[PDB]
């Protein structure tokens, strides 16, 4: 259905882990696993389709060697995706940003795919490193972000799911939680948020965030705890474009808007299992990303 409309393009070990985790939850998705490391690809649990960059191996967080291996295979990689999954409207790229092949190869491949196939929708799921990681790791994530900004009109051309490894102790938890959040998002159509409404949310440009909250505490309090604990990178703006809401019981939607952010269009529905809010079209969290430059400059001066 909506899930078969989506094809993931995980690039690198971390991005491969996330999509693999998601497929473990639900195999209704499509994915082409891209990596310089044949080892990582062979070690995947649920990869039916993989693409090993020829004559390549793991790049040990060196993004310019990743490009070295990949640059000549960019088009065929895109050929693989678009012609094997020709009936997929939405191509979501998934990559960690501090790595070598995820960080260095995703922005050229994404940017090129945009130009070759203009009428498909493109998403980017990126993962910000922990603050304790070193200069190179942060320099890689800055370079990754900037390459995508420069290739997508500052995030305006694509959907952005921005994740923060600082928000959890284990990277695996980030993997599990996002995989859960995205699939719950996709299952909102089970008064219901319809598929076209889910489609609108999913394909909305700029930065998207998915939130779930409990029905114990007050809803303003309950959403506040979700925002604070969100695996997504923090946003400082107070508006968004489209908002999806699917809850177990009747809720004050305006309270949700005051806490999560004010949308110009809302889709509301009900489900029997989760209380989920999706904010889409949030301005790309450049402020949160800018902090990496602060880490770089503070770690640099330590030397
Ligand atoms: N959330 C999450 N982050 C990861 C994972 N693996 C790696 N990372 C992050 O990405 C960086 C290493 O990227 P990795 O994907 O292993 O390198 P790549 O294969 O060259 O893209 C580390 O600094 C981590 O911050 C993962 O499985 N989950
Ligand atoms: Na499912």
């Amino acid at each position: 259905h909506m899930k078969n409309k989506i094809v993931f393009a995980p690039i690198g070990q971390g991005g491969g882990n996330i999509v693999d985790t998601l497929l473990g939850i639900c195999g209704d998705y499509n994915a082409l696993f891209i990596n310089t490391s044949k080892k990582d690809l062979d070690s995947l649990k649920h990869a039916k389709h993989t693409y090993h960059i020829p004559y390549a191996e793991g790049c040990g967080k060196e993004r310019k060697k990743a490009v070295g291996y990949a640059q000549t295979y960019y088009k065929q990689i895109i050929a693989q995706i678009m012609e094997k999954f020709s009936s997929c409207d939405i191509v979501i790229f998934v990559a960690t940003m501090a790595g070598g092949t995820g960080s260095g190869i995703t922005p050229p491949i994404l940017g090129l795919a945009k130009q070759m196939y203009p009428n498909k929708h493109f998403g980017f799921v990126g993962v910000l490193p922990k603050a304790t990681e070193d200069i190179d790791e942060h320099m890689n994530a800055i370079a990754c972000w900037n390459d995508i900004m420069r290739s997508t009109n500052e995030g305006k051309d694509i959907s952005i799911y921005l994740l923060d490894n600082n928000k959890r102790e284990k990277e695996s938890d980030i993997n599990k939680e996002f995989a859960t959040l995205f699939n719950d998002f996709m299952n909102m159509s089970e008064g219901v948020v319809d598929e076209d409404e889910i489609s609108k949310l999913l394909t909305m440009k700029k930065s998207n965030v998915i939130l779930e909250f409990d029905d114990k505490e007050d809803i303003q309090v309950a959403l506040a705890k979700s925002l604070k604990e969100s695996i997504f990178a923090e946003y400082t703006t107070n508006t968004c474009e489209f908002m999806g809401i699917s809850t177990t019981r009747v809720v004050d939607v305006e309270a949700i808007k005051s806490i999560v952010g004010y949308p110009r269009r809302t889709f509301k529905g009900y489900n029997s299992k989760k209380n989920i809010v999706v904010a889409t079209g949030i301005e790309p969290q450049k402020t949160t990303v800018q902090m990496m430059n602060e880490i770089i400059e503070d770690k640099m001066k330590q030397r």
